C-alpha cells in the first residue's frame, strides 16, 4: 500500500527559520424582523392553538412555581405574565417559554426566606406585611438578576455557560431536585416547620418535618398523593403509549381543574381545614421600585440565579432551534433575559426563564414564532383578571404535588452517575461535588462552589500530566515510550521526555521531578559533587503537547537547560510550537548563549543532530 | 550535513497496533538524626555566636512585630521563643529562624482586631480586659492555623505552594506592605484612628489618618522619622560598601538600644506624652487552652495564613538548602510547622513562620544546625525573664519605624511589574489582580481571590489555545500555518486543523467554532439543506497537543465526526497521544463504526493515506 517515504535536511528552528520565512437592529432585536416575514396565511392557527396550551399549562405552572419563591400565589401570574410580553420584544428563540422554571423559582424562594424570616418579621399574625416584604424582596432580586443578565449580555460574554460542565449541571439538577421536593414536601403535609437559612438547611429541614409529621393534614397529604399518582401514570402511559396521541396530554391541568372543583362542591377549607390558596389579587398592581440598598445582600445569589436562569433558557433554545434548523444569539438572549427581569421586578414578579416541559407543551401543539407567547400571556391575563375567583379553593398541595411530579426527570441521573464514573474519574468527582455542595450549602453557593471546582479539576489535571521516556522505533521515527511497547529501544546515552502539558508554575515543578527520574539524577547535586571533588550527554525535551507557557515556565525552562550545561548536558527542544517559541524569545529565553539552535521540529531531528556528533 | 531518511508504512493506530504490540522516624524528624552526627568539635562556637546575633535581632523583631498583631507588646517574646524551641526538634531546615514574620502577624492582627473591636469590647477604659481578649483570639488563630498545617502534612499535600504563583505572590507581598505600610504609619504618628474591619478598610484607615494627622505627636513622629532614615541609610551603605564587613551590620538592634537609653535619660513617657510600650511581662505566663468555638469566625483566615506562612518558611528554607546543599521535606515542614503554632497557641504565642532577614542575621554570623536556634531562644528567655524592665520606656513608634524601614523590599516589586508585563500579560494581570484585591479585601480574602484568579487564568488559558490551518510545506512532513509561511500549499480538498489544547467543554464549543471556521461551513446546515433538497473532503485534526479529554470532549467528537460523515466529509486524527486513545476507548468513542483506523500518527500519515484514494 502507500509507503511514508520523505527525505528533507534535519531542520533546527533557527535553520528552518533561516530557510523559509515567516510572516443597529440586533441589540434590539425587533419584531420587525420576523412581523414582516410572518405567514399570516397558515401561522395564525397554530400560533393561536399553541399559545392557549401553553398558556393553559403556563398559568398553573407559575401558580405552582410561586409556592417554591416566597411569595403569595397570585404573583406566579405576574412572573408568567409580564416576561413572556418583554422578551415577545428582544427574544430571539421563537420556542421557548418564558416563566419561573421551580429551580430557579426555589432559589429566589430561599433568597427571600432567608431576608424575610417568620420570627424576624412578625412578633405580633402579620401576614399581610410578611407578604409584602417578601414580594419586595423577590422583585429586588428578579432587578438584580436583570441587572447582572443585561451587564453580561453587554459585555458579549455569553460563553459562560460552557464552564457549567454537564456533570456539574447534572449534579445542581439533581440537588435541586431534592431541595425542591423537600420545600414541595413541606408544603404537601400542611406541617408548620421553621424555616433554616443557610448551611445544612435541607437536612434540618427534613429532620423537622419528621418530627412534626404528627401534625400532618391528612386532606392535604391525600390530595397531594393523589395527584401525583396521577400525573407520573399518565406521564408513564403517554411515555409508553406513544405511537397515537402526539401531543402530551396536559394532565396537570386537568387534575388542578377536578381538584378545584372537589375543593369548591365540599370545602375542604372549612369543613376539614385544607390548605388553600385562599387568595389571588384581582387586576394588575401599580409598579413599585424595588429597594436597591437590598442588591449588597443579594449578589452572590442574584449572580448565581442570573448564570442558571440563562443557562437554561439556551439550553432549551438551542435544543429547539437544533430541531428547527435556525441559530440563537447567546448575548442577545442575555439581553431579553435581562430586560425581561427587569420589567418583571419592576411590575413584582421573581425570575423568569424558559421550562422545557412548558415549551415542550407550547411546541408539540403548533409550535411557531412567539405570537403563540403573546397568545399564552393574554391567557395568563384573562386568569389574572377572570379567573382569580375560581382558583381561590385550589389547594397549595396539589400545586406542590404536580411539581414533586415533574421532578423524576431530574432525580434521573443518579442512574448515569456510575457510568460516568467509569468513563471519566474526574468527570464523576465534579458530578458529585456538585450535588453534595448544592445539598449541604445554597443552590447559589452549591453552584459557585461547582464552578470553582470544575476550574480546579481543570487546573489539576492540567498540573499532573501523562510524561513518558521515549524511545525510538527501530527503522523509523516513531518515538513511543519504552515501558509501553516492549519493542522499543533505547537511544546511546540520550533521554527523551515528553512532557504532555503547558508548563507553568505548578507543571514546573512537576516537570523538573520528571526530569530528575528520567534523567536518574539531578544536575544541582552532580555539579556540587564535582565542585567539592575538584551516564547520559543529551536529554531532547518532546514539547509537543506544550500548548501555553508563562514566565515561571520560562524561567524554569532555562534553569534546566543552564543546570544541564554545567554538567556537560546537553538538551534539546523538539515539537514545540511556534507561539510558544515566540512566548519563550519575548520572556528572554534566548539569551546568554542559547540562540535558538537547540531546537528541532521534530523528536527525530535531534537524534539524527546527536548522531551527527 | 545529516539528513532526514526514513521509509516505513503508513501507519494508522489501528494498524501500529496490529503490528507493535503495547505492554517511622521522619513524621518525627529527631534530633538524634543530627545531634549524634553533630560537630561539636568546631561548630559549637559558629553556633552559639549565630544564636546570639539571630536573638537580639529576633528579640526585637517579635516584639514590633506584636505590633503588627493586636497583641500587647510582651506576647511577640513568647512568639519568638516557644515556635524555636518546639521547632527544633521537627524542623528539617538547618538555616530558617522561627518567628513572627510581620505580613503573618498583621494578618492576624487584622483577624484579632475584627473579632475584639475596641468599641464592641470596652463599654466604660478597660484596657486589661482588652488585650487579655486580644490575645486569647490571636492564640485561638494560632491554634486553629497549626491544626490546619498539622492537616496539611499530614495529607502530605505539600504542593499547594505550587499554586502561589511568582506573580501572585509579588502582588500580594506588595499589597501586604502596603496594609503594613499604613498600620505602622498609625502607629508611629501616635494617632487614635478607629479600626475598620473588611472591604476597602486600608483607604478608610488612611483617610482617618490624613483627618487626625493634626493630633499627631511629634515626639513620636519624630522618633519614627529618624529610625527610619537611620535604618535605610545604613542598610543602603552596607548594600554598597558591601566588600568589607561581610556581617550585615545590626542597625536596628542598636537604634533600639539607643532610643531606650534617651526614652529612659529624659522619660519621654511624662514630659512629651510619649507612646511607649509601658509594660512587659516578667516569667512565663501558665498555658491556656484556646476556646475552639471561635473556630468557625477563623477559617477563611486561618487557611490563608497557614499557606502564606508555609510558604515563606519552605521559600527561605530552600533558598539556604539550595545554598548549602541539601533538601528540606515540605510534608515535614507542614509537620513542624503545624506543631509549632499549636505549642504557640497554646502558650498565648501568635502565628510563627520564618523571616527572610532574621534567616540572613543567623546564616551570615556563622550558620550553622539549629543549635543557633536554640542560643536564640534562650537569648529570648534570658530578655523576657530579665531584660523586660529595661525595654520599658522604648516607644513603639520606634519598633513601627524599623518595620517601615524593612517594607523596601517588599515595595520594590512595583518596578518588576512592567517588564512582567512586557513578558506575558496574563502573569502581570495576575499580579495586579491580587494587589487589587488584597488591597481592596483582607490579605486573607485577597491571597484566596488571587489563587483562584491563577487557577481562572490557567483554564482561560487552556480554554481558548492557538490553532491553525496547517498546510505542508513542500517536498517534506513538516506542517505549518499557512498564513504564517506564505510558502505553504493548502492540500488538495482536504483542510489540517491543529487544535494546540486539551478538549473540554469551553474547549468543546472553542473547537467545534473553529472547525466551523477553518472548512467553511458547517454540518449541520448543509445537511439540513441537502435534506430540504431532497469544497471539503476530509479535515485531519492534529491533535498532538490535546493533552487531556473528558466525557464532553469525547461526546462532541463523536458528534463532529458524526456530522461530517453525513455529508461524506471523513474526519481523521492525527498526532494523538497514546492515553487520550485509551480515554477515547473506554468514554465509548469507538463504536457505531468507528473501529480505531481513522487515527494516523502523525499528519503526514493522513495526508498520504487520502492521497492513496
Ligand atoms: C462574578 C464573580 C462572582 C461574584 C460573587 C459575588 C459575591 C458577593 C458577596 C457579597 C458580600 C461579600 C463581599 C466580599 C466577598 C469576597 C469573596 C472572596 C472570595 C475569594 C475566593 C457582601 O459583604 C457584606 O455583607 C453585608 C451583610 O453581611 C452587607 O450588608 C451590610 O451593609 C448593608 C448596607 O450596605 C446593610 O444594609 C446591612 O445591614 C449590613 O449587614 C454589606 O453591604 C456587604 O458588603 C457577602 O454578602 C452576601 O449576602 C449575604 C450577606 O449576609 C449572604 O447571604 C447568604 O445567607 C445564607 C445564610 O444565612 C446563605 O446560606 C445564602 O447562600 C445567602 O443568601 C451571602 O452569603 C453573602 O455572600
Ligand atoms: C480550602 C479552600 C478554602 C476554604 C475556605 C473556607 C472558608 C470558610 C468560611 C466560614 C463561614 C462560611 C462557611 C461557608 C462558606 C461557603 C463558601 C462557598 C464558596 C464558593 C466559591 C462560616 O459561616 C458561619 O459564619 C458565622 C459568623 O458569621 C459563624 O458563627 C455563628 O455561629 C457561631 C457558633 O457556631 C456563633 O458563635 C456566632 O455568633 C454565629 O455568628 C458560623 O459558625 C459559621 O458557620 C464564614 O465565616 C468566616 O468568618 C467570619 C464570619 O463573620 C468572616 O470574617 C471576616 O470579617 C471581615 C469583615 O468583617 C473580613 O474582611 C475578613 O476577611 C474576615 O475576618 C469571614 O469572612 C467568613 O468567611
Ligand atoms: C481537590 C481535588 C480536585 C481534583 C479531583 C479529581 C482529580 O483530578 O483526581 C482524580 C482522582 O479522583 C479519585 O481518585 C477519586 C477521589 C478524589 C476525591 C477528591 C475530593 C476533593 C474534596 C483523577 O482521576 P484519574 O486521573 O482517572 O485517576
Ligand atoms: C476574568 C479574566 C481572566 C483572564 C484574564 C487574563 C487573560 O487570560 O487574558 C489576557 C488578556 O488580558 C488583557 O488584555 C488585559 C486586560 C484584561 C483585564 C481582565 C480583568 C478581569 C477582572 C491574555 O493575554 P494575551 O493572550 O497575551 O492577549
Ligand atoms: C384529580 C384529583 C387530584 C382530585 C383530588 C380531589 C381531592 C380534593 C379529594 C380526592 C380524594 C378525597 C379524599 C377521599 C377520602 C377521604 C376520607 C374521608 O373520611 C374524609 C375526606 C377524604 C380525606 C377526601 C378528601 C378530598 C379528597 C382528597
Ligand atoms: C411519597 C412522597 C410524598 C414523597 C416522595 C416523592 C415521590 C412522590 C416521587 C419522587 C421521585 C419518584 C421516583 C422517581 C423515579 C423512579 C424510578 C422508576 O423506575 C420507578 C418510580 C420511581 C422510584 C419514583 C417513585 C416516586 C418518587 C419517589
Ligand atoms: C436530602 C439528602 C438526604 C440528599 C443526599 C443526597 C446524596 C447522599 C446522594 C445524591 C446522589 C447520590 C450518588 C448517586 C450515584 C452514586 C453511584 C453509586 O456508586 C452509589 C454512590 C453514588 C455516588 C451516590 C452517593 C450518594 C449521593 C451523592
Ligand atoms: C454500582 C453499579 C453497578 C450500579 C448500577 C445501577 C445504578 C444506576 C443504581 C442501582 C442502585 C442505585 C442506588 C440505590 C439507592 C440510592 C440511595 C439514594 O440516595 C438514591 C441514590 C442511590 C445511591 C442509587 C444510585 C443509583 C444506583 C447505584
Ligand atoms: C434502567 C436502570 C438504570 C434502572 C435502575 C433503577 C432506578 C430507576 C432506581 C433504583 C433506585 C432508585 C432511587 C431510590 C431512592 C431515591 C430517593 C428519592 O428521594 C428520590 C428517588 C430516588 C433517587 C430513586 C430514583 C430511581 C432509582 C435510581
Ligand atoms: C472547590 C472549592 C472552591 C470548594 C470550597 C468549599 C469550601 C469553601 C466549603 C465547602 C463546605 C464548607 C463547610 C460546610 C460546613 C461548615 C460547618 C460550619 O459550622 C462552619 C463552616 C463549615 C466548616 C464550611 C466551611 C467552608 C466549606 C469547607
Ligand atoms: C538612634 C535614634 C533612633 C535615637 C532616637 C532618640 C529619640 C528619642 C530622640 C532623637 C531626637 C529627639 C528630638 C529632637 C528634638 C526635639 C525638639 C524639642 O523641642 C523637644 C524634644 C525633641 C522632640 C526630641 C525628642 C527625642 C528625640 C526624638
Ligand atoms: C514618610 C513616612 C512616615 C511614610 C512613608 C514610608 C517611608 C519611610 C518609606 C517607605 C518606602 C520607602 C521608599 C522605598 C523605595 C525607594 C526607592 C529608592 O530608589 C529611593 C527611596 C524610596 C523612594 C523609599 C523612600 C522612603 C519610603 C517611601
Ligand atoms: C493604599 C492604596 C492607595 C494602595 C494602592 C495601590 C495600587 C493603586 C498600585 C500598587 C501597585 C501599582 C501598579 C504597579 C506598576 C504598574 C506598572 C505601570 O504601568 C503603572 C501601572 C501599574 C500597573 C500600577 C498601578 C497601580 C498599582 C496597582
Ligand atoms: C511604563 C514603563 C516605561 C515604566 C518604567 C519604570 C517603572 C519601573 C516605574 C517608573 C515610574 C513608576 C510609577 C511611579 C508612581 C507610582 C504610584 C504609586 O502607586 C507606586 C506605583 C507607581 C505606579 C510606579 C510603578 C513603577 C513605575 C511605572
Ligand atoms: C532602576 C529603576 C527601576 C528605578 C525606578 C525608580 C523607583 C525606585 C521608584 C520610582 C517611583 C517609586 C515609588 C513611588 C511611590 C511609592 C508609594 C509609597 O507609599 C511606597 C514607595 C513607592 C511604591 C515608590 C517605590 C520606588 C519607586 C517605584
Ligand atoms: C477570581 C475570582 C475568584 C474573584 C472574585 C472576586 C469577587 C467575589 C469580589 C472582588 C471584589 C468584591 C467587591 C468589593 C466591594 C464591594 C462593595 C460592598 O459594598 C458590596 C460587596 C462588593 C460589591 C464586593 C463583591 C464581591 C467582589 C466583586
Amino acid at each position: 500500500s502507500c509507503s511514508y517515504v520523505v527525505s528533507r535536511p534535519v531542520y533546527s528552528e533557527l535553520a528552518f527559520q533561516q530557510q523559509y520565512e515567516r510572516r443597529v437592529l440586533k441589540t434590539l432585536l425587533p419584531v420587525l424582523d420576523w412581523l414582516p416575514k410572518y405567514r399570516i396565511k397558515e401561522w395564525l392557527l397554530s400560533d393561536i392553538i399553541s399559545g392557549v396550551s401553553t398558556g393553559l399549562v403556563g398559568t398553573l405552572q407559575g401558580m405552582a412555581y410561586a409556592l417554591l419563591a416566597a411569595v403569595p400565589v397570585g404573583y406566579g401570574l405576574y412572573s408568567a405574565f409580564f416576561p413572556i410580553l418583554t422578551y415577545f420584544i428582544f427574544g430571539t428563540s421563537r420556542h421557548i417559554s418564558v416563566g419561573p422554571f421551580p429551580v430557579v423559582s426555589l432559589m429566589v424562594g430561599s433568597v427571600v426566606l432567608s431576608m424575610a424570616p417568620d420570627e424576624h418579621f412578625i412578633i405580633s399574625i402579620d401576614f399581610a406585611a410578611r407578604d409584602a416584604a417578601r414580594v419586595l424582596i423577590a422583585s429586588t432580586l428578579t432587578l438584580l438578576v436583570g441587572i447582572i443578565q443585561l451587564i453580561f449580555g453587554g459585555l458579549q460574554i455569553g460563553f459562560i455557560v460552557r464552564y457549567l460542565a454537564d456533570p456539574l449541571v447534572g449534579g445542581f439538577t439533581t440537588a435541586a431536585a431534592f431541595q425542591v421536593l423537600v420545600s414541595q414536601l413541606k408544603i404537601v403535609l400542611n406541617v408548620s416547620t421553621k424555616n433554616y437559612n443557610g448551611i445544612l438547611s435541607i437536612i434540618y429541614t427534613l429532620i423537622e418535618i419528621f418530627q412534626n409529621i404528627g401534625n400532618t393534614n391528612l386532606a392535604d397529604f391525600i390530595a397531594g398523593l393523589l395527584t401525583i399518582i396521577i400525573c407520573m401514570a399518565v406521564k408513564e402511559l403517554n411515555d409508553r403509549f406513544k405511537h397515537k396521541i402526539p401531543v402530551p396530554i396536559p394532565i396537570e391541568v386537568i387534575v388542578t381543574i377536578i381538584a378545584t372543583a372537589i375543593s369548591y362542591a365540599v370545602n375542604l377549607e372549612k369543613n376539614y381545614n385544607a390548605g388553600i390558596v385562599k387568595s389571588i389579587p384581582r387586576g394588575f398592581l401599580p409598579p413599585e421600585i424595588p429597594p436597591i440598598s437590598l442588591f449588597s445582600e443579594m449578589l452572590t445569589a442574584s449572580f448565581s440565579i442570573a448564570v442558571v436562569a440563562y443557562a437554561i433558557a439556551v439550553s432549551v433554545g438551542k435544543v429547539y432551534a437544533i430541531k428547527y434548523d435556525y441559530t440563537i444569539d447567546g448575548n442577545q438572549e442575555f439581553i431579553a433575559f435581562g430586560i425581561s427581569n427587569i420589567f418583571s421586578g419592576f411590575f413584582s414578579c421573581f425570575v423568569a426563564t424558559t421550562a422545557l416541559s412548558r415549551t415542550a407543551v407550547q411546541e408539540s401543539t403548533g409550535g411557531k414564532t412567539q405570537i403563540a407567547g403573546i397568545i399564552s400571556a393574554a391567557v395568563v391575563m384573562i386568569a389574572i383578571v377572570a379567573l382569580g375567583k375560581l382558583l381561590e379553593p385550589l389547594q397549595k398541595s396539589v400545586l406542590a404535588a404536580v411539581v414533586i411530579a415533574n421532578l423524576k426527570g431530574m432525580f434521573m441521573q443518579v442512574c448515569d452517575v456510575p457510568r460516568l464514573w467509569r468513563q471519566n474519574k474526574t468527570d464523576a468527582v465534579i458530578w458529585v461535588f456538585t450535588c453534595i455542595a448544592s445539598i449541604i450549602l445554597g443552590l447559589d453557593l452549591g453552584l459557585l462552589a461547582g464552578l470553582m471546582f470544575g476550574f480546579l479539576t481543570v487546573v489539576v489535571r492540567v498540573q499532573f500530566p501523562s510524561w513518558n521516556s521515549l524511545g525510538s522505533i527501530p527503522n523509523t521515527d516513531i518515538y513511543r515510550s519504552t515501558k509501553d511497547y516492549k519493542n522499543i529501544e533505547e537511544p546511546e546515552g540520550v533521554k527523551i521526555l515528553r512532557f504532555s502539558s503547558p508548563i507553568f508554575y505548578g507543571n514546573v515543578d512537576g516537570l523538573k521531578k520528571c526530569i530528575k527520574s528520567t534523567v536518574g539524577f539531578d544536575a544541582i547535586r552532580v555539579y556540587n559533587k564535582r565542585l567539592k571533588a575538584l551516564p547520559i550527554h543529551s536529554l531532547v525535551l518532546d514539547c509537543g503537547a506544550v500548548s501555553f507557557l508563562d514566565v515561571v515556565g520560562v524561567r524554569s525552562l532555562r534553569m534546566i537547560v543552564k543546570e544541564f550545561q554545567r554538567i556537560d548536558v546537553h538538551v534539546y527542544f523538539a515539537s514545540l510550537q511556534d507561539h510558544v517559541i515566540e512566548k519563550l524569545e519575548q520572556c528572554g529565553f534566548f539569551n546568554d548563549s542559547i540562540r535558538k539552535d537547540i531546537f528541532f521540529l521534530t523528536v527525530h531531528d535531534a537524534i539524527l543532530h546527536l548522531r551527527s556528533q
